[PDB]
């Protein structure tokens, strides 16, 4: 009846959000690794491609949500999925499932990305270029190339290059009478009291998301909801 | 029981608040130039802080949240009114408030500034330095004198000057464990095609003063229908 449909669904904030989200009465198509109803791996263009289809073929009727939670962070092995999974994961599933959006009730979509989207400027964001021409082979290139800190590259610059691109589709996304925002986390308890020097439950950003997808949310769009205590304002007073 | 001050409840966003945090259950102090609890024109230092002193009478044994709603838009009459209200209306009461929000349970505070504050930078804000020093009269001179448009400066100004007191403000109300955190209200035709109602900039703060943001603070939410977006993509 009322589908929400989450990528990275198996653990952390994917995981918290499908609980809320089940318990307000959703039915929910999840995307992930494991325990999804479509089991995928975003990483490759065929995975994503494949994970679409999938998710498409469940929701012919249309979806009234879309919550994109998959990612990986700096420190990731192979740095190139890094940039695959958080960008492209969330662009094509996204762009994709516009359509269906559409003819859902009340439409909205969460896309999370990270406070790390901040530490860099679009401008100098060495991704940027690469990822918004949809060129991933250059894209993860550049990242494996980095050497030094090449997975906080590959972490801050596909968040970053992510932000702005919800954001340059909510022209768009507002047509179709679709809400799109992000929310950006900061420090999660990922393997009440004040928010302030300490980490964050999974659930904590799952009530936000929860916030975000209701009609209280009605008239938010295209914005990016810092989750992160805090941290955030004390570092970059000026800039918001 | 539970006590939450509201600042230009009398109309708008203000009103709208009022009637939703009623609707969850709390006492609420308002404080506006009518249809208030606390009668009091903010544009002035004595009358706010005759405000402060009548709140805090009120709230002895503390409160439990405080939305600072009160402001006046460019193209006021009195254009010094605009940077007292919006700023110093602000910056006073949520200063004088901390230790009464201190006492509260799960403490937090919402500040209405404006998609406006992004309009200009702080460092070039001809206001900044007036505004964080407490020169007031300074600051509503310099809007007086500004000639073409003191209005958007009037306003840009002080919503800027505002934003970026409650982000310095995030350690210190951080450590005191309360939330503080902005709304910044949109103020052409955005991309979810019509405007707010004030109800809807009014769920946005209940839901900040809820447990749903626990971990939400020192926050700007933008709730404008998606304008910001397309006017700075790039810039958040
Ligand atoms: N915890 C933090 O420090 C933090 C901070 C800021 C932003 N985030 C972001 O929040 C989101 C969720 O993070 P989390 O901390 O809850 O992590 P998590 O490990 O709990 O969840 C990440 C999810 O991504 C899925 N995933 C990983 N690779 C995938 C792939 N190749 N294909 C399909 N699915 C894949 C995982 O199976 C998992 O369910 C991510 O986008 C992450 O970057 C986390
Ligand atoms: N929705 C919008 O158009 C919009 C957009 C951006 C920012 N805002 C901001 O939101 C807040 C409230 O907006 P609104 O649209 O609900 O306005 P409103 O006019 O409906 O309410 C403003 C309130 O401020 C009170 N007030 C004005 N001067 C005062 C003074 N000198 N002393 C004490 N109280 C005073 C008014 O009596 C009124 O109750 C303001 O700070 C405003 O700048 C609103």
């Amino acid at each position: 009846m009322s589908i929400i449909v989450i990528s990275g669904c198996a653990t952390g904030i994917g995981a918290a959000t499908r609980k809320v989200l089940e318990a307000a009465g959703h039915q929910i198509v999840g995307i992930d690794i494991r325990d999804a109803e479509v089991i995928a791996d975003l990483s490759t263009a065929e995975g994503r491609k494949q994970a679409i289809a999938d998710v498409l073929a469940k929701c012919s009727k249309g979806m009234d949500g879309l919550v994109l939670c998959a990612g990986l962070g700096p420190q990731t092995k192979v740095l190139g999925n890094v940039v695959s999974v958080n960008y492209f994961g969330a662009t094509e599933l996204m762009d994709a499932f516009l359509p269906a959006l559409k003819k859902g009730h009340q439409p909205a979509a969460v896309v999370i990305s990270s406070v790390a989207s901040a530490h860099l400027a679009f401008d100098k964001n060495p991704l940027a270029l690469a990822l918004e021409a949809g060129e991933e082979a250059k894209a993860r290139a550049i990242v494996e190339h980095a050497g030094e800190q090449g997975g906080n590259l590959a972490y801050a610059g596909s968040k970053n290059a992510l932000t702005v691109a919800v954001r340059k589709r909510a022209a768009a996304w507002g047509e179709a009478g679709v809400r799109l925002n992000t929310i950006a986390p900061g420090a999660t308890e990922t393997p009440f009291v004040p928010p302030m020097g300490r980490r964050a439950e999974p659930s904590e950003m799952a009530s936000v998301i929860a916030f975000l997808m209701s009609p209280a949310a009605s008239y938010v769009h295209g914005a990016q909801i810092v989750i992160d205590g805090g941290i955030d304002a004390v570092m970059r007073p000026t800039q918001f």
